[PDB]
């Protein structure tokens, strides 16, 4: 059971926020937006959660879009973490990622195509985002 307009059409209550360029957000702004609603940026802990999100993407009819996930670099010994505190065990990094390109990439984004792959990118980029509750 999810709140109205969340989850499919854990309780798997993910929600896509696809936005035009004047409404996209940095990673921190997206984290704060999802947390203000009582949730967090989406963590993808297994293939079932990945399928839930992919199916929501297909229903919105817009492909290839980039979305912030809850991926954020921790300490050097931790590497990438989920903002919700869950362990990063399941991974779906794109080929060669995370690559910390130019040493400035400390947040993770989802490429909303069938591969559902993750890429590290600069946290101050403006992206779409996905929340969970
Ligand atoms: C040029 O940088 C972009 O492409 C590389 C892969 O080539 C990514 O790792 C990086 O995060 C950027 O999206
Ligand atoms: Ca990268």
């Amino acid at each position: 059971a999810c709140p109205e307009d969340w989850g499919a059409s854990t309780s798997l209550c993910f929600k896509l926020y696809a936005k035009g360029k004047h409404e996209k957000k940095t990673w921190f702004e997206s984290r704060d937006f999802c947390r203000a609603l009582g949730g967090d940026l989406a963590s993808i802990n297994n293939k079932e959660e990945q399928q839930t999100i992919w199916r929501l993407i297909t229903a919105s009819g817009s492909y290839h879009k980039l979305f912030w996930l809850g991926l954020t670099y921790g300490s050097p010994s931790e590497g990438f973490t989920w903002s919700d505190g869950s362990p990063v065990s399941y991974e779906n990094w794109a080929y060669g990622e995370p690559n910390n390109y130019q040493n400035v990439e400390y947040c993770g984004e989802l490429k909303g195509d069938p591969t559902m792959s993750w890429n590290d990118i600069n946290c101050e980029h403006l992206n779409n985002w996905i929340c969970q509750i």
